[PDB]
């Protein structure tokens, strides 16, 4: 099926430029091509007018939690929710999430339904974004991502690898296996609250994650921890409230991802701007993400204007969204609006790169070929 | 040892009337007896001067929860607390119902630690109130006494009798056992939520298997229909009976059974109702279900039975004679010779005004003074 979108301006986030009155030629899910001027539908075809609009790739955000949001009863609610009950929250969470514009997003934590999530809405069943999961974290005993954490002692048991609990290289080969067997698309690991892994252990998860093509994403605030997951070979760092000069330089030798999330933490205090502000003007590769759920879902794109006012321009802010996303994940056909990629496509009222904040009201949601929302 | 209580006014409990200026002589943990004036010591005789104090016998609260005491944090508690946390809180409870003047309680409820303070009182090792529990209630399963309701299929499984949920009269004799194997003086069900969660042929097992080992049958009951099955049954006493048919009163007077309000806890209706039981002469034993109310609170439902009508007399004698009674004890709740020296004091006539015994100046225990200001 043929849509033709004619856009009055385009962005191309790989120049940094806008086009001016385009057309973009989408067949089924793919972008076939960009046209100069408007252009007639030859055979009868669809159009969307968004000549009044600015259009950008469709963003992605790289730390999501969408089988939870903060409620004043979470804690207690781990003890009360059943996974039905998770699901038909996150039925609500990931389309507030896609409507926001997000047609992309990497989970980092749940029990699992976030798998079923992805599947479900993989197959149809839901709208949402496309979902890149980490299924369950992996934690060390008593770490960050340890399930049981908090328990009387009768209802605390003992977690082990099938519970995402490794201590050892071994158990660690295995509880990455674990997640690639319940259908994770990437791991990720709680590396700090203290180093809560082990040099060998952070070995053992990045070349077994390596060897079934899964990326390693770490939750590290402490210094050492992001060290050591930095050292190991990890692929991205996640928080890193606290970070050395020594940090910065692994950063920069490893190629490895920060993704601040500025916004989250900000509820939670203003040392992660402080930190985001050094990253970015040392040269730190940046990707966007918000840890959203202790956010409310939906709200992604105020952590946008966070960015910007700590001295990161509006267009490398909306790279760090698209671009690098794309490369982060270790896709090839998402973030830019060109020829071969999916047609991930939103659109707002006003020039993003002259105020960031237009991007909190999306008004055009195209996910693959569909159009979600057109306001 | 022997002790003096040089008592201002002494209250007979019995023939309800005040005795002036009188000397209660305690040796050891027993009241020895009652002498006109205040006697002079001899050397080695201990003397307490209560003479401008009002002298009445030991309170008794026939429901208390000494494991928990409510907070905006109750339920999440459950899901974090060991039994150590809970022994440690219940340590402060007791001694706070200790100091509130009840120097008797009825546990009506727990987790099976209520066993170890009462044990680990009677060793000496935890000031407190003289203690009778229930250990784990008895509940069929999504009874109100069920541990796991409410908790995620993952976490709920399935309670058994070992648990305290018991399903059919077979389980239920199990059940039974279990509390006696476990330490438990008296067995305590939840025979409503309203909805009616014990059987008759389940009733008259429990009742039967606790007659067998000597203990008495407490029943929690909103319903109507599930009082009137458990004092069918031969309960011993009823609690909370809000929702109480008149048919039911005409069986309490048949069977004996003592109501315990607990108006105090329904302060979250039940006073119309103790005020209906009142008037038709239903046998009445003081409880507050102190517990979800704080510990030490507890004199405040006294001030709601004379609210409701009853006489201050009436309700004295409901913490102490009636509440002896219905625990199956002969040495306790009235201070005369050959009884247990469990005597508190308070500052104004408690008849004239009760709220008085909110302020509970002396409280002695098996002879031993914990409280003298
Ligand atoms: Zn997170």
């Amino acid at each position: 099926a043929t849509t033709l979108l004619h856009c009055g301006h385009l962005l191309d986030v790989k120049k940094g430029k806008w086009l001016e009155g385009v057309t973009v030629r989408i067949e089924g899910n793919t972008i076939r091509g960009i046209e100069k001027g408007y252009v007639a539908p030859k055979a009868g075809e669809k159009v969307i007018d968004l000549r009044s609009r600015y259009v950008l790739p469709g963003l992605m955000d790289m730390h999501v939690h969408l089988e939870s949001e903060t409620n004043p009863h979470n804690t207690l609610e781990r003890f009360i929710l059943n996974p039905a009950d998770i699901a038909y929250r996150s039925v609500g969470y990931a389309r507030k999430t896609l409507m926001a514009g997000f047609t992309t997003v990497r989970d980092l934590g749940g029990t699992g339904v976030n798998i079923s999530l992805r599947n479900a809405i993989n197959a149809g069943l839901i709208d949402g974004p496309r979902v890149f999961t980490a299924g369950k974290s992996i934690a060390t005993t008593g770490g960050h991502a340890d399930p049981t954490n908090g328990y009387r002692k009768d209802l605390m048991g003992d977690p082990g690898p099938y519970e995402g609990v490794a201590n050892g290289p071994d158990e660690c080969r295995k509880a990455v296996r674990q997640r690639y067997k319940n259908g994770a698309d990437l791991i990720k690991i709680t590396a700090t609250g203290a180093p809560q892994f082990t040099d060998e252990e952070l070995r053992a998860i990045v070349e077994t994650a390596r060897d079934y093509g899964m990326k390693v994403a770490v939750h590290a605030h402490g210094a050492e921890g992001m060290k050591r997951a930095l050292r190991a070979g990890v692929h991205s760092i996640e928080h890193g409230t606290y970070m050395d000069d020594e940090a910065i330089e692994l950063f920069k030798k490893t190629g490895a991802y920060y993704v601040p999330t500025i916004l989250a933490g900000r509820t939670v205090g203003p040392q992660i701007q402080k930190t985001f502000a050094k990253a970015y003007k040392s040269g730190v590769k940046i990707a966007f993400g918000t840890d959203s759920g202790k956010s409310v879902h939906g709200l992604n794109a105020i952590e946008f204007e966070l960015m910007v006012e700590a001295g990161m321009p509006p267009l490398e802010a909306i790279r760090s969204a698209t671009l690098n996303a794309a490369d982060l994940l270790g896709v090839n056909n998402l973030g830019s609006i060109e020829a071969g990629m999916l047609a991930d496509v939103i659109a707002v009222e006003d020039n993003p790169l002259e105020n960031i904040s237009t991007l909190r009201k999306v008004v055009f949601v195209m996910k693959d070929g569909k159009v979600y929302k057109q306001e």
